[PDB]
């Protein structure tokens, strides 16, 4: 695979080096578009470009997403700081779009978990806009000691038993200095069209998280890629999972 | 007796305070979970627990379990609003359970009449999931004044005979603005095998609301808390009463 | 939302305009057809295409079927009128099908109340073909006046209390000036084989009106489109209601 | 995390360097006895050992199994050749045990795919012992083309449609090129007395393969580690799955 | 017609040879996969296909099932020994479908007695799953003898009246040592909206073995083939029969 | 495998031997109150005891169940004479519980066919207690000899045709001098609760014999262990079978 710390410094030469096939850079003006007066947070780069520049980073982004899109995430941190003297940006996500291979909803759970996939179907729901916990700081109410709790969208809320400083049970969650983000869920499935006569069509459910809710209605027909997460489904007498994908990023289908 | 306002405190008092001999602040914790990307739509409060620490208030919510209940429920409200700036959160429900005394169903007499008891038995039926009104909006017509009215699943929809504001005897309910759960009932008795020889089993029949609907199959064991309700006979116009279990809360037995 | 008026507008462009993928002027066709000797009395519509064309009005007559569905209906009257000269011509129907979603029988909530709904079930039971009353007629046996009444076949009928003109109390439903179309009530269930093991199947209480009546029988396996209502349980005065599927279209599940 | 390449020289060193608590080197040894009359095929590694030699290290074989153990195994390939003037010794096994944390099968399920961990419990039954296509070799019965393809024990045989050299459909499963082992299912759960009274336990069924096959009899007490799979279960309206252990050591517990 | 011997040779070529218009070995790769992990205990052949390979051998299979199914399961225990090395493997199952004619249940007659047939219709009902000994080991108590005997699920159990070597009048099946299979009776009929109004629908019983059991539901349709058997009926000595549907195939129409 | 002289010995030894984590002589102990006044008429063995004291014998006791329970049996009987010199003691039975696996009703196959199996399940049935024959002593009305008979309660009753020592062809079965124990059969099948949605329940019928007969009622859900049998339909002469549960031992699921 690729050390953790050189894939930061390999996306920065992505983010500055890269022109497409017509000779132009594209990147540099995406990272400005970070800094109008309604910005993003988010950093749209296709894979296509991130392959033809860098084959062996774009393999392995695919192969480890967690880490993949962490580090781009990173170097997008740096660049910020480096060629436009800014460190107060804060959180900037990087979303891959426009992968080797698209699945049909069918085609996943065949496919592999903790892997960067790629997806077309259509939106048959989508749920409430809410508040998801992403980081919980607890607080120990005798001496003081914070603790910091980092959260996966896909698990129920985590917490602490004691603190790890003093060993007191005496804890709280401070909704203050703990950091949330919006949350919404959403399911899709395979076309009735693109599928044969007696054919039972399948869905999957995912994850939407901060500035990419809202973006999709029932109907809307899409090209998500993420993250599939196996969760718990039934704690029968061997428990059964299932399997949603962690959106990574979402747009309609042309 | 305690009257609301000061219940209330003492509860949001016992929520935050309340700690296990081990020390865990089991209360907070579970309220603290209700933060949680699909929380619980119930926090179930140990009887024991709320008597070791306000015994007054546990003696209290037994004789009069619509207000305790009522009051821990506003309690709820307010810590997740004052503890962790939480206010969208729908209705949360407190149900109790672990009372000092299980009756057997042959021994649920209408002295018990509105207030909490806890009973173990067998479930002989359950019924089909139906919605039931729990807050019924109605609207004239005319002015378009809204009245809310609130229900009992045991008793009789309580209309409007007029318009409160504009005189209008023209109202009729609106499904839109009124708010619904799921309602089911069901029925246990006492197992024959706790029976002396030759006694006829003894039953009676309850009620279950919102998120503890769906919970129980027939030949299931369990132990229920609830209000006893005693309705007049539906069947005629006699003077016999019928004995019917708003249930609070419901665990199997064994687990 | 959207006014009567405009929705009716916006409606009119969509049949007349919208496209399929291979260029197809599709609802042109069917309206088209209308004019054969032996006409459908009904107009369906994918909802898929409807988005596609006009997503706001789509999603509004999820929201609002019954407004959706009539201005559709008032459309078509238009089309027919201004585009082929058909005055005459009957009541069409607009039904919808092909929604984003499609529920269970057991995920059919109130919440869905007076909204469209897409289910997928087995048929358990047919009722006995009946006639309705759609459009109730009633006249006055003194003056001779008309008053025209719509009637739900989910409510009971409304009559009139006293003569809307001259007053008089003395007014009768007149049966040969009022409409009737078929009814036909139906039942559909959960399949067993879709369900947790022990899991006791859930079911809905449906109607059928007019050209849809006589459609299925038991067994079929079906997909209906349809306004779900929540009324009273005509069974007691309590506040528990009942959900009926106000059925707007139908087809078998496969083909 | 760490480099590939590296872990294989990082283990060799493991192998020779270290020696226990009363200065005695072990390794060395244990890699003698894989050149016996009866040879063995598996080098048992204490984790504890390689933890206390390499912390970094032995943290990475847990975090990533499938990679730490292909790494460690091919330092054993390697030593036996430097040391030993040894390579027609062919396919040894690095099965690492004794781990820092040990589940009860109950608190399996809750746990991470493909990760190394370590599980106590009760055999309640095991599985007749069939041979396994562990490496399956194609063959296009037109032009001569052989393709390799190599087979996971929890998933179905799979196969080649058509000779990726001259397109030919013609194609067979050459036994003889193959590559088959044994393989044997069995499956743990929780012992009574150690679960409450109202309380169900759970299972979880494991994979033996080669040489840790026929290990073990329903009613013995073992401590395995492997890593967990997770397994199509039923192809529902959306799919649900399993949680499978395959196993890479397996002890009775004294 | 064909002798076992070459029947068989004449199926081992199918299998291996056999290709579609794509030019897929089918029945090689069908082959191939009883070689994974957890292998079905049958292959299924499209009669299509080995009629359009060999005609006469396909005609054959229908003319007498029993010694075609026979030697096609012979030929399939050749290819595993011969091209995969594979011995110990068990009994694996030839079961043809898409015959060229589809019967309803009202069409089957006693003329197809003894051949294969394809019919097409409703689950009615679906029998409790039980043992049956396929192949019955008789153990003589007195030499120790063992007489192998086949059995049919749809005749009486054939027993032996004495020991074939040493003669004695005392032997008893062993269960030990014989051989079972699940076994399972199930009716289908005609549907009623594929008759004659007033026309009483009719119906046969079915048999399915091994691992085709509990297959089907009630309700389901299918279409099977299967050897139709006429045997006596057992409720009386007249001379009146039954037909007897003996599944090789089963599959649920459309699907 | 092991010769029953062998086993006996080996049982014999576990019995006087084992001993639990904490030193207690479990089985010594159960031995030594069968002097208590009122004594059982069982000795239960938890198999993970004797597994973990004599591997070998404890899975040859699920193989031979027939051997090892009667071995075990002998071994008790040995130890109440030499160690506790008691003699007329009647029969002791030795039942088996916790084995390494617990079936469902509907995975038990006849391939476990008189091995012993342990099966999880809820009671649907119990039978009326009746006398069983263990023993059924035969005598010839002419010289009077006695024959003993020893019988199988799922097998039919073995007679003697004629007197083994004078040869007469007139013996009868002498009740007096024949030996019963009460007999009870029952019923378990799997809970829909732990079934996909729509599978049928898969049910077995169970012998009970003498001191653990009337031990449950319907409703009741239990564990127990026993020998599967596998006998003739008596239905019919068809070679279907027929799975029958010779229970060892017996307890209810948690307590
Ligand atoms: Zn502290
Ligand atoms: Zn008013
Ligand atoms: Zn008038
Ligand atoms: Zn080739
Ligand atoms: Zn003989
Ligand atoms: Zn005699």
């Amino acid at each position: 695979s690729v050390d953790r710390e050189e894939m930061i410094e390999r996306f920065a030469n992505f983010l500055r080096e890269y022109t497409d096939e017509d000779g132009n850079p594209v990147y540099r003006g995406k990272i400005t578009d970070l800094l109008t007066i309604t910005p993003k947070r988010s950093v749209a780069i296709d894979w296509m470009h991130l392959n033809s520049f860098d084959s062996e980073l774009a393999h392995e982004v695919i192969e480890n997403p967690e880490e993949g899109i962490s580090a781009a995430e990173d170097a997008i941190q740096i660049v910020l700081r480096e060629d436009f003297q800014r460190e107060d940006v804060g959180k900037i996500h990087a979303r891959f779009y426009n992968l080797p291979e698209t699945l049909m909803v069918k085609d996943i759970g065949a496919e592999h978990i903790n892997k960067l996939i790629q997806v077309e179907g259509i939106v048959t729901r989508v749920g409430e806009i809410k508040p998801f916990v992403s980081v919980a700081v607890f607080v120990c109410k005798d001496c003081g000691h914070e603790m910091i709790v980092p959260q996966k969208p896909y698990e129920s809320l985590e917490k602490v038993k004691k603190c790890e400083q003093c060993g007191s049970k005496n804890i709280e969650l401070d909704v203050n200095k703990s950091s949330f983000v919006n949350f919404q869920s959403f399911r899709i499935q395979d076309r009735p069209e693109t599928l044969k006569g007696g054919e039972m069509p399948r869905f999957i459910d995912g994850i939407l998280l901060d500035d990419i809710v809202d973006v999709a209605l029932p109907g809307d027909r899409v090209i998500v890629t993420g993250i599939l997460r196996v969760v718990l489904e039934a704690a029968e007498a061997t428990p059964i999972f299932r399997k949603i994908l962690e959106v990574n990023h979402i747009e309609p289908v042309s």
